[PDB]
């Protein structure tokens, strides 16, 4: 909360980022980020201070010899507590004594039970005994019984109805637990004297035992009083049952609210516990009580289910089970239900009491034979029955989903979040500081750390050492207590204070112990690449480099070599060394296991051998010893391992004997997943003592200079364990006993020994790569490689070689041993010497990469650089369809492949919900949102097609057209006509028009586009069909005729704004169709966007078939052209422009234009006062501009960052005051032209059939055949009769003359564009064009982005960001070629307006937009790139230059002065070329879509990058272009980026709008914030 404490931490957080070398856990964080550090660190010290300096308080107390006694618990504890209410308040004492109070209350109700239970014993002995005349005996209890078995059956039934009553009590009293205890007596005395009237006369005596002996040795508790101190409330204890994971898909056992009932996922769970731990382990170590046995806590670790449940369920069935005292019991019991269902009881494990495995079976309903069978329904019933509904839960859920989201690598941990979530956790153990030695060690409240190259150990405290520790600790806990509170006044620490400085060199050191560290906390969505691990590697190479260990150790493709390396090593006697290994041990104990029917088979066979033991040690002659008369456990444990073992390097083909019988069940374990992993985990260890056995020297084969000749400076560690990393993964409790300890060497322990040595050449060329450390260059991978030729008896092929060496670097980064790099260094080194042999060149690479890493981020680079020489020798002998690929390296985290096996089959569900839409129509349009984007995103849609939903949020729905037929009703789909999209482009003499029947039979619905500056218009044909347009134009249902429909903009534009957004569609209803208008927007929703209805007006509206629909407009728009010609002329003359002359030229002649005589003096009065505005704010652009240049360059952000959201604010409300009436008075022109040039030449002037009587503004345009062909498939225009969609579907079966597949995908897309063809032949011949065009860009560019990216870089680029290959605007059709057209014209506005900060932002925003191909900015994105393919603002920012050759290009680019942009536009694509030259000297850029932007210090640099790329590799003979193949031909447009920028994209955006440095949803929200807000 203090200001004070905010400021020291944002001094020291600084301060240590200023300190920081390469490789630091500090780095610079987002302002946002900044916050929840604070947050995390706050919460943590508190935690500190109530959970390891509180136990510390309990040892520092307590050290005086207070009255101490195992029975008289209640006692020890009262007085423990008495000893220290006299002890000064602070918050670990608090801590300590809530702790102790509610110890104290639990142990009192015990032992009042416990008294209660005894009392009520010896009463109902003395009521079941004879008279005193008699001595207690089995005579005198026989002859009572007939009475007072009844007499007991009365005070049973009289006791259960009182506390059934008594249960209505809202907390545990003296009277329930009176009752209970009582009840407990009754029932247990009831059934003991049952059973003594049973016992036979061999029976009677232990009978009557059973009697006498009361529990009176409180040696154990009754069990169902057990169960009253596991209650939650009176007569409820908390149920739970624990998962495997999440079970969303059902891979895991599961157990979940689905529909207000609890549903058991699976019909029965081993997994269920009940109650809940008392205490930490810490507290139960501080009382020294014995601790709970791992094995409770051990076997799951993710989110957990829980419930109360009802006590009298639970000791039903499950006391039975549930007694902690070892009471005979077997694997199992099966218990019936009363409904005939067993309930199978499992004794999951053998010490603890209170967690089982439940299994419910029973006869399998509606089935031919009687067996029984497990029911997961039943169960789940009967819990429903026997739970409380509410108070239902799941542990740590909400925890899971903010660290985790899902089960989130395969691969170890990164923070301290997948740290805490790892199997290895226990529970979170903060360490603090013991300074009193000369310098300053860790310790634990019951140890000091010793630490030591080999060992890490504890030496328990002795008292001086507990006094220390407390006293010192306290005294610096006081202190931050102090500042959180009473500020730098209290505490004392002063600005100038020594005290101060100590004070924070304590608490640097006291974030660096703990993990409490930015690097250790934040746990981002997406990696920014500037941002450390936990080491303080890089966090973006770690996280690409655990997903290609997991990609490579997942494939299936080397096996056939590590199992032929498997089957011949086998043959060595050292194997055997392996099993001793500690690591090893790990894992062939998962083999046991996943063998566990062969292993029993083994175990039992293995038995026998203490017999021929015990028989040779008595056949020893006259034995003085027992010699080995003994069940020798290590002989036989040892015996099974080894066999366990041999059984997993050689295959199956291994078994013999009987065990053949069971082999098809050993081959079909082998050959799962879980098989092949570990049947190589288990090889890779047992490589090493092999290796080692030959002793062969080290002789590396490829000499290297930078790293001395001849060596390789191999480990290179210094040893500095971490303690904290060692004490949160699970030592055994041994730590914890208070008492000195060697803690284990779990796994893990290789991943925490080491650091790197800073003195070491080796560290220093590796800090220059910056590639990751982990333990150093690895000299085992050296041992290994060195004697490859022996270990495969013969040299290896290249190939051979690096699918083995690739396959042991994915071991190697799988445990945690080394890194990437530090393993192919050596694999570089010892690739043996061969034809093809690439080696020397990777040496050469790492070489020129260090000289700039020194000065640079690689970004990945390195990796790349890697493999694109590996993979080619990999994937030598592969079909396409088969080669692996690796996750390919991004500036956003590593994201999946795109080929080969990664995706071989590695559309949304939809929802039934799709009824009841069908069902009210109406009343499901006004209570949800029906979108139609995905009608938007896919062009040429069918005639005919099946329709269904997809929900994706709240009340939201999306549309989408499929091929699924309605005949599967799970298809959530119906018949419906679909309309296609109609451009944007006001010159549009072609709309999409499709044609349905007055009173259908087909289908009863019809479907569009969204709507956005269009019409809907329906006409009446003839007497039996409706033509529905689809009008591009606004105001279009002006120039149709025999309109009885329509939506025009005005109908859905918001009032005051140029913004609008609607869902139109029709609907077959009460034997007429109806045009259903639904008006939305997007809205803003805590940093994210999404659709809404929208609220302010009546979000649905309806038209029946009218007539007087034209007149009803007609006038509108009369008097709205009036007015806001009104509009214009009040704000000219705000800005003094003379209006005079200013009027309507009467149409003469001509086609329609902008800039058109007739609206001339309109359009001049348009673009000059808006040059008086745009003059005006120019100016705090530049200043804008120069903010963001010292934002990216500056500490601190939070300054000046609020400055930008000002400048913004101003400029917005300039653009929110004058832009809609600049684009409103272009509007009403456009469409008061397109009126006159009806008026004068009739509709046929004005509407057109079909296109191909090819015309447009001018007479021919000479757009390339790629872009006359993408806009030809992201619009319709014309009508797309079913004959097209057979086609699609028939494709491969259709013949086309003139036509054949070795035709180019541009001649083909030429003959398309010739439109001679029939609709089923355009179809074929369209399919046939997607297919061949996607497999040359996968042949052609996919499978080469490696390359390039290292051409430019020794070409010579200055600055780089590749661009994602995946980012498509259609998911259907050629997804390759028609995102460049929109992209290169998006791009040169960002390099123009805002250099590399604005290329930055944008490559960003197309990675979002690409992983989440779903969230609603990606959709806007998605929609807001199209609209620019044909938009003729867009033309009027361009001039087609003449051809060029490339090296006039580059001489013009020589020649340009300022800032300037050519696109290329090559006929089948479009590179981008420019040049800006305000300061930083003169840089050139170059940018191919299909790869990443580059720049160039030096033209000379320039068009020696651009040739190679372009010719030199033959991409300008794929991208068609123009000439000779050597020196091509390009065509070349000079963009105008002063008008480019300002061309509509609908919804009000302009391109530079989605083209600046924040997100959309800023932007959007800004709008709104000012627009409709203020």
């Amino acid at each position: 909360i203090s200001k004070d404490f905010t400021n020291l931490l944002n001094t020291l957080i600084d301060g240590q980022i200023g300190a920081a070398s390469r490789q630091t856990e500090w780095f610079n964080m987002s302002p946002d980020e900044r916050t929840d550090y604070i947050k995390q660190v706050d919460e943590r010290l508190q935690e500190m201070q109530q959970s390891t300096l509180s136990v510390l308080a309990a040892q520092h107390f307590q050290m005086q010899d207070n009255p101490v006694s195992v029975g008289d618990q209640l006692q020890t504890l009262q007085k423990r507590r008495q000893q220290m209410t006299d002890v000064p308040g602070t918050p670990a004492i608090n801590a300590y004594k809530q702790q102790l109070d509610r110890d104290i209350l639990l142990y009192r109700r015990q032992q009042t039970a416990m008294t209660h239970f005894d009392s009520t014993w010896r009463k109902v002995l003395v009521m079941l005994g004879p008279d005193d005349s008699k001595p207690l005996n089995a005579t005198t209890l026989r002859e009572n019984a007939v009475d007072k078995q009844a007499k007991l059956d009365t005070e049973i039934k009289r006791l259960e109805q009182q506390l059934t009553i008594q249960v209505a009590d809202s907390t545990f009293s003296q009277k329930y637990v009176t009752l209970f205890s009582e009840l407990q007596a009754y029932k247990d005395v009831n059934a003991r004297y049952n059973a003594l009237l049973k016992a036979s006369a061999t029976e009677e005596a232990a009978a009557l035992g059973a009697l006498t002996k009361v529990p009176q040795a409180s040696d154990d508790l009754p069990v169902n009083i057990s169960l009253l101190m596991m209650e939650e409330r009176p007569g409820y204890i908390r149920m739970n049952v624990a998962l495997v994971n999440a079970s969303t898909d059902g891979r895991f056992k599961d157990f979940f609210l689905e529909n207000g009932r609890l549903v058991v996922l699976t019909d029965g769970v081993l997994n269920f516990s009940f109650g809940t731990a008392a205490r930490s382990l810490a507290w139960q170590q501080q009382y020294r009580l014995k601790s709970e046995p791992p094995s409770f806590r051990s076997p799951t670790y993710t989110p957990i289910r829980s419930v109360l449940v009802k006590t009298e369920f639970v000791e039903k069935y499950f006391a039975n089970y549930l007694v902690s005292e070892s009471t005979l019991r077997g694997g199992f019991k099966a218990q019936l239900l009363g409904n005939g269902r067993k309930m199978l009881l499992t004794s999951v494990d053998r010490k603890v009491p209170n967690q089982i495995g439940i299994q419910v079976s029973g006869q399998a309903p509606n089935t031919t034979i009687t067996r029984e069978v497990p029911l997961a329904s039943a169960l789940s019933d009967l819990i429903n029955q026997n739970a409380d509904i509410a108070s239902f839960r799941t542990i740590g859920l909400e925890g899971f989903r903010q660290s985790s989201y899902h089960p989130d690598r395969d691969g170890l941990f990164v923070n301290i979040h997948e740290l805490e979530r790892s199997v290895g956790f226990a529970g979170r153990q903060y360490l603090l500081e013991m300074p009193q030695d000369n310098d300053y060690l860790s310790a634990t409240p019951f140890g000091v750390m010793s630490v030591d190259g080999d060992k890490v150990s504890s030496s328990h405290l002795s008292k001086a050492q507990t006094d220390t520790l407390y006293q010192y600790n306290a005294a610096f806990f006081e202190k931050l207590e102090q500042l959180r509170s009473g500020g730098m006044k209290a505490s004392r620490l002063f600005e100038g204070s020594i005290e101060r400085t100590a004070f924070v060199q304590q608490l640097v050191r006291l974030l660096e112990r703990n993990h409490i560290t930015p690097a250790g906390v934040l746990a981002p969505e997406y990696p920014r690449d500037n941002m450390r691990d936990i080491k303080g590697n890089n966090l973006n190479k770690v996280l690409w480099e655990q997903a290609f260990a997991a990609s490579v150790w997942r494939s299936r493709d080397n096996d056939p070599l590590l199992f032929r390396l498997a089957t011949r090593l086998v043959k060595n006697p050292a194997v055997v060394k392996v099993l001793q290994n500690g690591y090893v041990q790990s894992d062939i104990a998962q083999a046991r296991e996943l063998l566990a029917p062969l292993y029993e088979q083994w175990r039992t066979r293995a038995v026998e051998a203490e017999t021929q033991r015990v028989a040779s040690a008595n056949a020893a002659q006259h034995p003085s010893n027992p010699k080995v008369h003994v069940f020798d456990q290590a002989e036989v444990e040892r015996s099974l391992d080894d066999k366990l073992l041999i059984l997993l390097l050689t295959g199956p083909q291994s078994l013999e004997g009987t065990d053949v019988q069971l082999r098809p069940m050993v081959e079909a374990a082998l050959l799962s997943n879980e098989g092949r992993s570990l049947r190589k985990q288990i090889l890779f260890h047992a490589l090493r003592p092999v290796a080692d056995s030959f002793s062969k020297a080290a002789a590396p084969v490829n000499p290297h200079a930078e790293l001395g000749v001849g060596k390789i400076m191999i480990n290179n560690r210094l040893n500095q364990p971490d303690p904290y990393l060692i004490l949160n993964t699970s030592s055994e409790e041994q730590a914890y006993r208070d008492g000195s300890y060697l803690i284990k060497d779990d796994k893990y322990r290789s991943y925490n020994q080491f650091r790197p040595d800073f003195k070491n050449d080796a560290t220093r060329y590796m800090n220059d790569l910056d590639t990751p450390f982990v333990g150093g260059i690895s000299g085992t991978t050296q041992t290994v490689s060195n004697v490859l030729t022996e270990l495969f008896g013969g040299a290896l092929s290249v190939k051979q070689y690096w699918q083995f060496q690739m396959a042991n670097a994915a071991f190697m980064i799988r445990n945690g041993y080394h890194s990437f790099f530090e393993t192919f260094y050596v694999a570089a080194r010892y690739e043996p010497e061969g034809a093809d042999s690439i080696g020397k060149e990777m040496l050469q690479m790492f070489d020129k990469y260090r000289v700039e890493g020194s000065k640079k981020a690689l970004q990945g680079k390195l990796y790349d650089g890697v493999m694109a020489r590996v993979l080619p020798i990999i994937n030598q002998g592969l079909s396409a369809a088969d080669e692996f690929h690796p996750p390919r390296f991004t500036r956003i985290g590593p994201r999946p492949a795109l080929l080969g096996q990664a995706v071989k089959d590695l559309p949304r569900q939809g929802s039934a919900d799709i009824h009841q839409f069908v069902t009210d129509p109406v009343l499901f349009a006004k209570t949800h949102t029906v979108s139609a984007e995905a009608l938007v995103r896919s062009g040429r849609l069918p005639a005919e097609g099946s329709a269904q939903l997809v929900k994706v949020g709240s009340g939201l729905y999306e549309l989408e057209y499929t091929e699924q037929s309605a005949n599967d009703i799970s298809s959530s789909s119906i018949p419906a006509y679909f309309l296609g999209y109609n451009g944007p482009n006001q010159a549009n003499a072609v709309p999409a028009y499709v044609d349905i029947p007055k009173r259908t039979i087909a289908g009863n619905f019809l479907f569009t586009g969204t709507l956005s500056g269009g019409s809907l218009v329906v006409t009446s044909l003839d007497a039996n069909t409706f033509r529905v347009y689809h009008d591009g134009r606004v105001n279009s249902s002006l120039l149709y005729d025999n309109v009885v429909m329509a939506v025009d903009y005005k109908d859905y534009q918001i009032a005051g704004t140029a913004e609008g957004l609607a869902a139109a569609y029709m609907q077959y209803v009460n034997h007429e169709w109806q045009l259903v208008l639904q008006r939305q927007e997007y809205q803003r929703d805590g940093q994210m966007l999404r659709l809404r209805l929208r609220d302010d007006e009546e979000p649905l509206s309806i038209q029946v078939a009218d007539s007087q629909v034209v007149e009803r407009n007609q006038a509108q728009f009369v008097a709205y052209r009036e007015q806001i010609h009104q509009q214009l002329k009040k704000v000219a003359t705000q800005f003094e422009v003379s209006i005079s002359g200013v009027s309507d030229g009467v149409y003469t002649e001509g086609e329609f234009s902008p800039d058109h005589p007739a609206i001339a003096a309109w359009a001049k009065l348009c673009a000059e006062v808006y040059d008086r505005i745009n003059a005006d704010t120019k100016q705090l652009v530049d200043k804008r501009n120069k903010l963001y240049e010292n934002r990216r360059n500056t500490i601190r952000r939070d300054l000046i960052n609020q400055q930008i959201k000002q400048l913004n604010i101003t400029l917005e409300y300039y653009k929110a005051q004058y832009d809609t009436v600049l684009r409103e008075a272009g509007f009403v022109e456009q469409s008061w032209l397109w009126q006159q040039i009806k008026a004068k030449n009739g509709s046929a002037a004005v509407v057109r059939i079909d296109d191909t009587a090819i015309q447009g503004g001018g007479k021919q345009r000479t757009d390339s055949v790629g872009e006359r062909y993408a806009i030809s498939e992201a619009y319709q225009r014309g009508a797309r009769g079913t004959g097209f969609s057979d086609g699609l579907r028939n494709f491969r079966e259709i013949e086309i003359p003139g036509v054949d597949d070795k035709m180019s995908a541009l001649e083909m897309k030429r003959l398309f564009l010739e439109g001679k063809l029939t609709s089923e032949q355009q179809g074929a011949l369209s399919g046939r064009i997607t297919e061949t065009s996607r497999a040359e860009y996968i042949d052609k560019v996919l499978r080469q982005t490696a390359v390039f990216s290292e051409d430019f870089h020794d070409a010579g680029s200055v600055f780089d960001r590749l661009v994602p290959q995946d980012f498509y605007l259609s998911l259907v059709g050629d997804r390759s070629g028609g995102r460049a057209y929109p992209l290169v014209r998006a791009m040169t506005v960002a390099l123009a307006s805002g250099g590399e900060a604005g290329i930055n932002s944008l490559v960003q925003k197309l990675f979002f937009a690409s992983a989440d191909p779903q969230a609603g900015s990606s959709t806007l994105l998605r929609n807001s790139l199209i609209k620019l393919h044909s938009n003729v603002e867009a033309v009027q920012a361009s001039t087609e230059l003449g051809q060029f050759g490339l090296s006039e290009v580059v001489s013009r680019l020589a020649a340009t002065t300022g800032t300037s942009m050519f696109a290329l536009n090559t006929q089948n694509h479009s590179m981008m070329v420019g040049s800006t030259v305000t300061t930083e000297g003169r840089r050139y850029y170059f940018y191919d879509p299909n790869v990443g932007i580059f720049a160039f210090d030096n033209t000379k640099s320039l068009s020696r990058a651009m040739e190679q790329h372009l010719v030199g590799r033959r991409l300008a003979v794929h991208y068609g272009s123009f000439g000779s193949k050597s020196a091509p031909a390009f065509n070349l447009i000079e963009i105008d980026t002063g008008k480019m920028a300002e061309v509509p994209v609908g919804n009000g955006l302009n391109v530079a709008d989605l083209t600046r440095f924040e997100e959309l949803s800023s932007v959007i929200g800004q709008r709104r914030q000012v627009e409709q807000v203020m």
